[PDB]
């Protein structure tokens, strides 16, 4: 099988930049979340299949927000990706992420976090935000691994067809 650096425990850590972390939630709802502490907080969400236009409950950034949610697919489950752009404001939707493996990654280089967007098996690090802080911490509720950049392309093999 393949050999990944992990699994790490969920935790709150300073995420090194050059390493994806890719995450492995086995429930829905929150999966991570992350911050820069200034002007971006950034979080994760898993929904099942079949889901209809729908308000559910998450609790991000320690406070508990209605946010509006959907998957269509009969099938693939569904990450999306919300960002708020200062402390007291409210999240927008930026990305997702359409798979039926169910694991999603993102990586801080550059000043930016990377995240994996589309649907599987043709999913890729196409999306980014922009923190321009390294040591912008990130909290997870899931199972991790690291994988460094050397490796992003078994990152996106992981992503689209599983470990
Ligand atoms: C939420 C956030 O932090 N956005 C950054 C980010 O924005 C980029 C980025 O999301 C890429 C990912 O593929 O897509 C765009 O390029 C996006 O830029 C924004 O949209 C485009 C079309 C332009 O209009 C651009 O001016 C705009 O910023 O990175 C940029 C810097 O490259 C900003 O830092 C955003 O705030």
């Amino acid at each position: 099988g393949s050999t990944l650096d992990g699994p790490y425990q969920p935790t709150t850590f300073n995420l090194p930049i050059d390493y994806w972390m890719l995450i492995a939630p086995t429930q829905i709802g929150r999966v991570a979340e992350g911050t820069n502490t200034t002007d971006r907080w950034f979080a994760c969400v898993l929904v099942e299949p079949n889901v209809q236009n729908t308000q559910r409950e998450y609790v991000l950034d320690g406070q508990t927000v209605q946010l509006q949610v959907s998957n269509n697919s009969s099938t693939l489950w569904k990450f999306i990706l919300f960002i708020k752009l200062e402390k007291n404001g409210a999240y927008s939707q930026y990305s997702t992420l359409s798979t039926s493996n169910k694991l999603c990654a993102w990586m801080k280089r550059e000043g930016r976090v990377y995240w994996y967007a589309g649907t599987t098996p043709n999913a890729s690090e196409s999306y980014y935000l922009t923190i321009n802080n390294d040591n912008s911490n990130v909290s997870c509720d899931a199972e991790f691994y690291l994988i460094p950049r050397s490796q992003t392309e078994l990152c996106t093999q992981y992503i689209n067809n599983g470990l």
